[PDB]
């Protein structure tokens, strides 16, 4: 129950019923960012997929319907107006999987109309040999939030329609990101800016997006490169985005990074869940999962009174993205 439990007293403390929307915080004077409330969206169908309460569940998937009913009548069912390329493809990919759970066809057109708008006219080849810029108004700048991302999406599509034009889409963005935005060795790479080069700054969200896709095309192609691509970044991140006792950094004060946690647990779930299907790695596995799961007791032993739990982990207003990582977590 403790995935139901987290999920509902979220949803009580930061869900508006009347905006459809989450509120940024518990003052609730503020509705939550556009791009952080498509990952509160997959927040909320995770629950879904993970819980066993039917009734629980048959809410959910009700609630997944009322985020983008909020969001679209606030923002438009058309997102290229948003110069941020990232914003719409963390909305593009949230569609997708709105498609897969309920069959409304409104959800697979969204994510394929953002999706190719993105891709088909934000990619370069020109500038660091390839990759999509991060706007859509100036381009400066191409970075892992809006390329990895792209990427997953890109895979969701192929898994719906079977299009081969997105697998080769996903398979091309994920080889020039390994290439351009890592190290080899799993660091992830925030951006590649024009005049300059490469910023080598790791965050949790970064290195979450890159481990999704590269299990999702080792999936897709059998290539089990794939795999240790993932592995390496799951690596890096347990031993090089963790405090001195192994508890997942706290990535404050931007407030974008803050609730960063939450992209990296959804997207390690996939990654263990891989390891457990498959056997392999299974040395690194082991310490992988007990690892996870002290993160996840630490996380909760620091719950409030109303089982909100605030993301520092390690250690009076909550916030909703910040609040989000500890919810996901125990919904994988
Ligand atoms: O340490 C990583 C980065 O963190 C901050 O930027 C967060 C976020 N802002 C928008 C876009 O630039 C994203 O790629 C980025 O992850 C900021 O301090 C950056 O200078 C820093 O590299």
């Amino acid at each position: 129950s403790d995935g139901d439990t987290a999920m509902k007293a979220f949803n009580d403390t930061f869900w508006d019923p009347n905006a459809k929307m989450f509120w940024k915080d518990s003052k609730r004077e503020k509705h939550q960012d556009f791009w952080v409330e498509a990952e509160l969206w997959e927040l909320v169908m995770d629950a879904y997929q993970h819980t066993s309460d039917p009734a629980l569940k048959a809410e959910l998937k009700t609630q997944i319907d009322d985020v983008y009913d909020g969001t679209v009548a606030k923002y438009g069912q058309d997102w290229t107006n948003n110069p941020f390329n990232d914003d719409i493809m963390w909305w593009a990919m949230g569609s997708a999987r709105a498609y897969q759970i309920t069959g409304n066809p409104r959800y697979l057109e969204a994510a394929r109309d953002h999706f190719d708008f993105v891709y088909d006219t934000q990619w370069d080849e020109e500038f660091a040999n390839g990759g999509i810029w991060w706007l859509n108004s100036d381009h400066n700048t191409k970075n892992a939030c809006i390329n990895f991302p792209a990427a997953q999406a890109a895979l969701y599509l192929y898994d719906i329609t079977k299009d081969e034009h997105y697998l080769n889409a996903a398979t091309k963005i994920f080889r020039w990101g390994k290439t351009m935005l890592t190290d080899g060795n799993g660091k992830v790479f925030d951006r590649i800016e024009i005049e300059h080069g490469a910023v080598p700054d790791a965050t949790h969200y970064n290195q979450g997006t890159y481990i999704g896709s590269a299990v999702g095309l080792y999936k897709a192609t059998g290539n089990a490169v794939y795999l240790d691509d993932a592995v390496k970044a799951a690596k890096f991140t347990k031993n090089h985005l963790v405090d001195s006792n192994g508890v997942l950094n706290y990535e404050g004060p931007n407030g974008d990074l803050k609730g960063g946690k939450t992209i990296l647990m959804r997207n390690l779930a996939h990654l263990q869940k891989t390891l457990d299907e498959t056997g392999q790695y299974p040395e690194f596995s082991a310490e992988f999962d007990e690892w996870l799961a002290f993160n996840i007791e630490m996380a909760w032993s620091h719950q409030n009174s109303d089982h909100i739990v605030d993301g520092n982990w390690a250690g009076g207003t909550y916030e909703s993205w910040s609040s989000a990582a500890a919810v996901q977590a125990l919904n994988g």
